[PDB]
């Protein structure tokens, strides 16, 4: 480590730590900037060279980790806790958690290469036919998303857990022993015990849970109308009406939301299509307008637009040279306070405009808190970092504002349509929430050792069942490994903030709206060009992760904690509505027969 990037000598008490934690995110600043800066000319352009240069920055972070780590245990390790300044004893706390800096030399490098060759793996898996090959992205995911052939289907959701799940496996293994072994050495009994430690809750897991349980009625009955719909399409050969969905005929290859079969599902076909894709592609939208039409809602609630390094530097497109990228869209801090970017390859959908509104939600963050020092350049927590850019599409999806920007004709404020809206937010926002709760409970069982090598698929799908009520449309066993064909598991990035943001982002739109002078329906409301709520929105942002996320909270919407009622008070009309569809056709709520599996179509896989 360059000698200017070593810890200097302060002294042992509050004022010389203030000293401390100055010198220690002057050096961070540049070290963070060396590894984001690698990984980013890895993840747009995969090569060996690339990933061995990512793995040098690496390197250098531990050892600057390591070095900073020590001293403000050797320097303060009695004495922080009792600090005045709240701010700083958060700074100590996270700078004397060295996670994988703990580690011996040799198993740092082992440790930064699993993390190469598993980004690799899923980013480059293909599925072929019998000759060219299909990637996730594009090609599967329109598949799954567009087709209503159960063996197309079939084919593709097959072809891409094998390909990519099977060769992650013993990989994944390896580097859950070695995450461990360095997250011990800080006082946790685990990995998963130190990610859940982000949340500074005692109850974390058990408040989750109570939430869970006032969300999972409205998943059971949205999951007993939509099996009935599938039942009408497939058959009763592929649909039990008492038991699991198959996993591949949902329109999203996790099954993970479920707004691509509205068109299957909508009851009122003859109402205006609210998927506005068509619509988007018949007047020619292209990856720059959906990020240019993102931007100004942001600059209408008066928040700041994207610099010009953020359109200079972006990836928005998937390169048409053959270059092998990580599709996968994600949102990037360089730590310099200047570099800002996103790295996705958009395609133009409805959805995809979500999506690119939720990556630039993660800029919006970046560029409110950039002037903090490092250590709280952070969300409130991650559940916040993810919620912010899907609150504002909550406002551009109604129809109300897709009418605003030229993607509708007005719709009449009548109850029909408002049912049409619901259920469309309901594929996409309430389908998801058992599938955000079970990832991690599958993860922190396998950084436990509840779960070890020889369960890893039997208990992901005891909980893919458990909560989603889905099952694998062909047999699978232990040399498969279908977490691994998700990209958050090889690509190790937590997953319960995408439960708390569901969660979350309901309960912020409620406070904006309120706080717009809105008054109609909640899930009516439109912030755009409210200033006030701007404003709101931007006190949380500007926070970065300086104070408590409870205090924040409380703030901002009136209250310390994750609360499911305005979730619930967005959802009623349609809650109510299938509720009593499902008895009308006398559907049975959830799955007792947990144990059923579709058989295989005649002479799959030949016809093709
Ligand atoms: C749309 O209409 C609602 C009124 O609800 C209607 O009632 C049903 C019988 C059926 O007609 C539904 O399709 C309708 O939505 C408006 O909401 C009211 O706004 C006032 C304003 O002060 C507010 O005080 C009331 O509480 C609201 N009532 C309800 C039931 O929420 C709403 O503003 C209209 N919005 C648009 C965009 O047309
Ligand atoms: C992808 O990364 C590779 C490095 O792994 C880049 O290859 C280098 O390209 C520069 C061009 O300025 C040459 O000077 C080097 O000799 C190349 N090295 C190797 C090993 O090929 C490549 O340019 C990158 N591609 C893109 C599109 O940025
Ligand atoms: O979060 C992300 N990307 C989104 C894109 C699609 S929308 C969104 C909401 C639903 C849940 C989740 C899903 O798709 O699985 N999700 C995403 O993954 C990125 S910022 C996470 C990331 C962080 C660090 C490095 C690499 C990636
Ligand atoms: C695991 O599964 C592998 C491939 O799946 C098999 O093929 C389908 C068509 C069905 O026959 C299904 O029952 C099978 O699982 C097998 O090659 C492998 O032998 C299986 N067992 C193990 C221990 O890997
Ligand atoms: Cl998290
Ligand atoms: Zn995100």
């Amino acid at each position: 480590l360059d000698p200017g990037l070593q810890p200097g000598q302060f002294s042992a008490d509050e004022a010389g730590a203030q000293l401390f934690a100055q010198s220690y995110q002057s050096s961070a600043e540049q070290v963070l900037f060396q590894s984001v800066a690698a990984s980013w000319a890895h993840d747009t352009n995969i090569t060996a060279e690339n990933a061995r240069r990512q793995e040098e920055a690496a390197l250098l972070s531990q050892e600057f980790a390591e070095a900073w780590g020590q001293k403000a245990k050797e320097l303060y390790e009695p004495i922080w806790q009792q600090f005045t300044d709240p701010q700083l004893r958060r700074i100590i706390g996270a700078v004397r958690t060295l996670g994988s800096a703990n580690l011996p030399l040799a198993k740092r490098q082992q440790y930064n290469a699993l993390l190469s060759q598993m980004s690799r793996i899923y980013s480059t898996a293909k599925v072929c036919l019998p000759a060219t090959c299909w990637s996730l992205d594009p090609d599967l995911t329109n598949i799954l998303a567009s087709s209503r052939s159960y063996a197309m289907l079939l084919f593709a959701w097959e072809g891409w857990h094998n390909a990519a799940g099977i060769p992650l496996k013993p990989l994944y293994e390896d580097f859950t022993a070695l995450s461990n072994e360095a997250y011990k050495q800080d006082g946790f009994t685990d990995t998963g015990a130190y990610w859940r430690s982000w949340y500074n809750s005692p109850t974390f897991e058990d408040d989750l849970e109570h939430l869970y349980q006032q969300l999972e009625p409205l998943y059971l009955n949205l999951h007993a109308f939509v099996r009935r719909a599938l039942h009408r399409r497939y058959g009763d050969r592929y649909i039990n009406l008492r038991g699991p969905i198959p996993a591949h005929l949902l329109g999203d290859m996790w099954a993970q939301s479920w707004e691509n079969i509205y068109d299957m599902v909508v009851p009122f076909p003859d109402k205006p299509n609210l998927d506005v894709t068509s619509t988007m592609l018949q007047q020619g939208w292209q990856a720059t307008h959906m990020f240019r039409v993102a931007e100004e809602f942001f600059t209408s609630l008066e928040l700041s637009p994207m610099p010009p390094e953020f359109w200079e530097g972006s990836m928005l497109e998937k390169p048409a040279d053959g270059r092998e990228v990580v599709c996968h869209a994600s949102a990037w801090d360089f730590y310099n306070r200047k570099d800002f970017r996103i790295k996705q390859c958009t395609r133009v959908t409805m959805d995809q405009l979500s999506t690119v509104h939720h990556e630039m939600g993660h800029i919006q963050y970046y560029l409110q808190y950039k002037d903090l020092p490092v250590s709280l350049r952070r969300g409130a927590n991650p559940g916040f970092h993810e919620a912010i850019g899907d609150v504002l599409a909550l406002s551009v999806s109604t129809p109300e504002h897709l009418h605003k920007i030229g993607l509708l004709d007005r719709v009449t404020n009548d109850t029909e349509s408002d049912i049409n809206y619901l259920l469309k937010m309901a594929l996409e926002k309430i389908a998801f929430l058992p599938f955000g709760y079970l990832v991690d409970q599958w993860r922190w069982g396998v950084f436990s050792g509840r779960t070890p090598p020889s369960r890893y698929n039997f208990d992901w799908w005891y909980l893919r069942t458990k909560y989603q009520g889905i099952c694998p449309p062909v047999t699978r066993n232990e040399t498969h490994f279908d977490a691994g064909a998700k990209f958050h598991v090889p690509n190790v990035t937590p997953y319960i903030r995408y439960f708390v943001s569901f969660v979350l982002q309901f309960q912020f739109h409620e406070a904006l709206c309120k706080e717009a002078g809105y008054e109609g329906p909640l899930h009516q409301c439109d912030i755009y060009r409210s200033t006030k709520a701007g404003a709101k929105l931007r006190k949380v942002l500007r926070a970065g992760s300086s104070r408590p996320w409870q205090e924040v909270l409380k703030d901002m919407v009136g209250l310390d904690a994750l609360d499911a009622q305005p979730l619930l008070k967005y959802f009623q009309l349609v809650t109510q509505w299938l509720q009593e569809q499902n008895q009308q056709n006398g559907e049975v709520l959830g799955w007792p027969e947990y144990q059923w599996h579709p058989p295989l179509p005649d002479n799959y896989p030949e016809g093709i």
